[PDB]
């Protein structure tokens, strides 16, 4: 049974969640069938998606929104998920109290989960999930302790055995909450572990819609963590599950086709470029952001579901 009842109460102002949302061509107060797409690390929305999933879902019919969390999705991944909540609370009512698609990239999955996970009143309100390599279980090449001795406070909680995804599968998190369709690459270089195609990869959600793309094109595909973004292979698998009346891809809408790992074939010609470049600015932005030595606290919610671990100011206790 996940967590019930009130939603935690936020740490940021709300007019600080408001600034980091915006949407193509709409404001999200009056918005036609929105989508909310949540950046990875060390980008902002338009870093994560202009050369992708901005125009793709436009071409789509939807009008697209995405949240922005400061500095480069690097800060507190409980801060990042408030801005998530408040952008649903805010596109729901503002596309006429409609529930509205999330799709989103790596650490924004995870920022999807925990927010579906800890915040009870999303789930009426998110019709489903569109991930392209979350990082539900975090990764094993996050490396915190690698060059210098401090990381962001994202890139700790992304770290496998981290307070916070221990407290998301302890919570329940690791099944999907709406229907959810995860998108993902044995080949990929940022989430790993990747190649088993099975419940111990970490884009793996419990009756979830789990593509490993070498399951569909074969072992020797590959396509790295952009390219499970960008990929035409990716966007027949995203246009699937944004279609489908189940809420997730269909497995009869790709196969052995769809196989490309080229940028997705309806970009224009600059935005395939900037896909192939897509992570360029989050390691600018990582050298420049907020690092430290420890993983920031769970806030009280979360607390009681990762007893016995150690953030900043301590042993977690419930």
């Amino acid at each position: 049974a996940l967590p019930s009842g009130s939603d935690p109460a936020f740490s940021q102002p709300k007019s600080v969640l408001d600034a980091g949302l915006t949407c193509q061509g709409a404001s999200p107060s009056s918005v036609s069938k929105p989508i909310l797409l949540v950046p990875g690390t060390g980008t902002t929305g338009p870093q994560s998606f202009d050369s992708n999933w901005i125009p793709l879902s436009a071409q789509l019919g939807y009008t697209p929104c995405w949240i922005s969390p400061p500095p480069f999705m690097l800060n507190d991944t409980q801060v990042n998920t408030e801005y998530m909540v408040n952008a649903i609370t805010t596109l729901y009512a503002g596309s006429g109290n409609n529930k509205l698609p999330v799709l989103t990239a790596s650490q924004g999955g995870l920022v999807a989960q925990w927010g579906l996970t800890f915040f009870p009143s999303i789930r009426s309100k998110v019709d489903r999930l569109m991930a392209f390599a979350p990082d539900y279980k975090g990764t094993v090449l996050a490396g915190p302790l690698d060059a210098l001795a401090v990381s962001a406070p994202s890139v700790w909680q992304q770290t496998t055995g981290s307070a916070l995804t221990t407290a998301l599968r302890n919570a329940g998190g690791l099944t999907q909450i709406v229907p959810t369709t995860n998108l993902y690459s044995a080949t990929d270089e940022v989430v790993q572990p990747q190649v088993s195609n099975s419940p111990l990869d970490s884009s793996y959600l419990f009756n979830g819609k789990n593509v490993q793309a070498q399951a569909v094109c074969g072992p020797l595909f590959v396509i790295d963590h952009a390219g499970s973004l960008t990929s035409q292979f990716s966007y027949v698998v995203g246009r699937s599950a944004l279609r489908s009346t189940t809420g997730q891809a269909r497995s009869a809408d790709y196969g052995i086709t769809d196989c490309n790992p080229l940028p997705a074939n309806d970009l224009t010609p600059e935005q395939k470029v900037a896909a192939a470049a897509l992570l360029a600015p989050a390691a600018a932005a990582i050298v420049a952001g907020p690092k430290q030595n420890c993983e920031p606290d769970l806030m009280p919610y979360a607390r009681p579901f990762a007893v016995g671990k150690r953030t900043c100011s301590g042993i977690v206790t419930p």
